[PDB]
């Protein structure tokens, strides 16, 4: 059960034009070039090859007319000779700090199409998250996952080195209801709000008498995410005094892991608001992140109502 | 330049019988053979594959007469047939709560002499680190890699997939005198001693007007130690009340780490003492565990000073 | 350039609906699937193996109705559920009696749309190669090879490794007017009748003073075929006393390469008409087949018309 | 049961001081590289690429005098720094003319002790094949193998591309003492001498009513010789009217194979005596070459001894 076949499949199923299928291919095809450079990089500006890699196979596809990409600072209008519909936002490598220890890092996109009547422009890409057509992300690990949805739930996918291939290992994945995991970066505790600090405390000294959770910060956001889905729990980039928009992108970090937690039954707030509904106003644009375990973001949230 | 002519040209050097070369060999080859099962693992008792392959491929060497292994009880004695002079602690897979979500995973070994006069037993595999003939662990990231010394410093490997050997990617490598990450389970706040709170509070609130320091922590010892190697920083699992003689064995996870650390230039303290200079009373002692830059590590042992 | 990009974007050329471009990719998936295996053999029937690969693969692409296998005695319906417009019949391991000397050996396919208004029955298997829609083959050789065809020219892919993918190394090949190397089971001379005799006479003894040709006989069709390709030259297996009506079979064997052949501008015949142009009478019938490059083709047939 | 520990314990077995036990690593690794190259080689001189990774890798192996390739015009003597008592003659890319059509091809290489008290020159490679300290080849084919003797019979293995080491496959090998596979190019029918023409007619018309044999050339000689290893028969390049002295290089082609089939219990001549027992006069000369099954290799100097 092969991704390629599944998503052929899925795209027969939705009676697509195969417009979708095509994109989705080419994501999928830079993603496995990805992996085996990421899995001889040592040997062998991490993201500088991704990026160059994710937007030649997704212009030639025939499926796109805007990108948005971490490394380039204005939207990519596709050549008109080559337009399709489809308007893709994308990490091309997630993680960089952690390259070069060899720590988890990753791949990271979301997909819209265009709903505009005007010429392709930057604004094609600035829907909110809630109108995501698919999205998901590559983690390049002990061994590479896709995780992907394309509005039916969250399905992951591993890459069987011997077949060269994606293969389903879990169909519409859940996340728990309330873990026992918080993860965030506390060298930044001196400049967290008091909600943060509110709750950071409750997950380390809880009043009820409650085992406190444990810490986990890979420190490559779609790590420590895809260990939130398989694990539940809560991961955390908030707002701080060094950030105070939040570090995390809107558009191709912060709406696809969010669309894919919310695929899985989880929730993903920026303190005041869920992340997909955010209208984003520019391309780059950070947004604070807390997302996972309904159960634990609620009680975030709870924090946040209490310190505004 | 691949590691199995490193190695043999290594024992040339030495002038060795060929015995050490051939353990090391062996170790080398179930190390890749567990890199391949992990890339495949969800498709494809982790823990009992990889120590059945390592304990098989170190037997069958004719190298060894004593193996201690996390996942057995007792100490392993070579039959007399394929009995040579070497006794191996291992940690088969280190970082098992961390195969599930994909992070960074791996396997640790140290290599003593027998140089008792006896009929082999556990006995000879309770030498104080300082007496270790050559360590080193497996890194199962984003890439595979390994570190190994046997006592001329630390060299880095890489496994290219392509070639299906290790290659040298780093020879002689020395951790920075100082660092800029901590590394601990903070979810075990509650129960920390007070140098331990006091040393986490100067890293993240500190006194001299200098930057609070990053956080990170994936869970996974080996790889966590990796990271404090080639960035430098602390990594630690102190004693807490949960677990007043500390987590982290000696035998198969302290004292390779230790030693490692140690010939890169680091410090590797349980708080009162090195680590590799422990005397093991038992083949499964736990002990604490700060590693790290030596500033670092000496800040650390200053606050233990001050509390004790 | 990789094969998937490929035949996605040959099918939103070709406006299709994306019923043949799902059939091809289960088809190259099952290739990926037997390439493995064939590379891993030895240490790991693989006709059997290879057979139920291409069966399954096909039948849940929603695209097939009828497939003919060498390996199954009855043509093989597809389930009304999963039923689509074309016919598939394939080799799916062809050099079986070359697999334990590791020599070069094969997956032959070609692709049908039934054009009967009936049930889908063995009778839609038995067109015309002309009919063909697609075709080729796959060579697991010193690398892996696939040769496609459409109906615009014969495209050659090779499997990257690292990447897992098939990527186009020549677009629309052609063969050489004339070659310098014949390829027969030259064992079977007794058996040959006179055309065949005098034809082997002049390429051993030419009387105009040329050099002979060469000869090379791997005894895996596709390997000999492939090697006629790209080299040029005459591969044949032609009727004999023992075998009178020949060796090989039309659906699965000679059609598919037949089509590669007279697409790359070459000739394939039985000696009496081209290869494509025979009605199969049965899905296992045999045929005699003399293909390559023109001038030699039509050098044979002088020979047939001399002695008939 | 791995090849490198494998050798390495033949290695413990011989006593040996671990300088064989380097050279044929460092040979193997050589062809683990080639390999791969091989298996990408279209998408990625062939000749140039494999003499370069084997000259280095056995030079910086501190294990050899002199080398001989066929690559070279001239023996490469090996700096005093890196000098040890081994001479190694190799094919580094047997099969050239196949490369392009994906044929199987292959590395043939033959080891002796330099025995002379002189300064190491050319003279040191000119050892009769009887002095062969080991020897044997790697075939690409469809997998990955290597021969290997030194000294007590035929060792066959495979590459396992998952684990990325040769596997032990078959142990000791011994040829049929029959066969019924005949291997020459028969294209140069029209130069061949009287027996030659005898021997071939023989087995395409036998004379006591037995089956004819079957023809099969590859035209790789690694290729055909493993062939005829496994399936036995026998393999055939003599001496012709436009190769008096044969084809075939003494050294680095036919010293090795002759070998390998010796070792599994067949016979390799020249026509008039065995090529192991043949006295080199030059580091490039050629002979004449009949080897396999011993009934059928003595079946062949019955037509010499005939036609003499
Ligand atoms: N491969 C696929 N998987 C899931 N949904 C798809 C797929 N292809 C198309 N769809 C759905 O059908 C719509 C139209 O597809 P398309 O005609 O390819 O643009 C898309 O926007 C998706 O919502
Ligand atoms: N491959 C090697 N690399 C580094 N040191 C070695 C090696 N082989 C042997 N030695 C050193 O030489 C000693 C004796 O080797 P052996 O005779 O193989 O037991 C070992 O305990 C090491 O200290
Ligand atoms: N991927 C493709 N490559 C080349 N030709 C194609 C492809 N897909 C469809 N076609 C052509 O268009 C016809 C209809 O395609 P379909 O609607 O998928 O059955 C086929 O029979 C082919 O002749
Ligand atoms: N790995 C090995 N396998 C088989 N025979 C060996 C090996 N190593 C050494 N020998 C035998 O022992 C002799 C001396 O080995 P060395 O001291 O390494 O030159 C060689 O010439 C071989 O005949
Ligand atoms: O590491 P990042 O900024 O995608
Ligand atoms: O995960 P660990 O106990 O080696
Ligand atoms: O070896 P074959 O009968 O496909
Ligand atoms: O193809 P060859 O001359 O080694
Ligand atoms: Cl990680
Ligand atoms: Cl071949
Ligand atoms: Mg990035
Ligand atoms: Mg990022
Ligand atoms: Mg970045
Ligand atoms: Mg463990
Ligand atoms: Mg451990
Ligand atoms: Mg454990
Ligand atoms: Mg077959
Ligand atoms: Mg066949
Ligand atoms: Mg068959
Ligand atoms: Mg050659
Ligand atoms: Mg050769
Ligand atoms: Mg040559
Ligand atoms: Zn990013
Ligand atoms: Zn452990
Ligand atoms: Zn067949
Ligand atoms: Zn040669």
């Amino acid at each position: 059960l092969t991704l390629t076949r599944y998503v052929m499949e899925k795209g027969r199923q939705a009676k697509g034009t195969g417009e979708l299928t095509r994109l989705l291919n080419s994501m999928l095809t830079a993603i496995k070039a990805i992996s085996s450079a990421v899995r001889k990089a040592g040997l062998a500006k991490l993201d500088v090859l991704s990026n160059s890699l994710v937007i030649n196979m997704l212009q030639s596809s025939y499926s796109t007319c805007v990108l948005v990409s971490e490394e380039n600072k204005d939207a990519i209008i596709t050549a008109k000779e080559k337009r399709g519909k489809y308007v893709v936002c994308f990490d091309p490598l997630d993680g960089s700090s952690n390259i070069d220890c060899l720590a988890s890092i990753g791949t990271i996109f979301a997909i819209y199409r265009k709903t505009s009547e005007d010429e392709p422009s930057e604004k094609d890409a600035l829907q909110c998250g809630r109108n995501i057509v698919a999205a998901g992300y590559a983690l390049y690990g002990s061994a590479t996952l896709v995780a992907l949805s394309t509005g039916q739930g969250v399905d992951l996918f591993m890459l069987d080195p011997a077949l060269g291939e994606f293969v389903l290992v879990e169909k519409d994945v859940k996340i728990k209801k309330k873990g026992k995991i918080y993860s965030l970066n506390e060298g930044y505790a001196k400049y967290f709000d008091a909600a943060t600090t509110e709750y950071v405390q409750k997950k380390k000294f809880p009043e009820d008498g409650s085992a406190p959770y444990g810490a986990r910060y890979v420190g490559s956001m779609v790590a420590d995410v895809h260990r939130t889905l398989v694990y539940g729990g809560i991961f955390l980039y908030p707002a701080n005094q060094k950030s105070p928009k939040g570090k995390l992108r809107l558009l191709y970090e912060c709406n696809p892991v969010a669309y894919i937690i919310e695929q899985a039954g989880g929730l993903a707030t920026t303190g005041t608001q869920p992340v997909l509904d955010v209208k984003p106003e520019a391309i780059h644009q950070r947004v604070p992140l807390i997302l996972g375990s309904p159960e634990d973001v609620q009680e975030y949230l709870t924090c946040v109502q209490k310190n505004q």
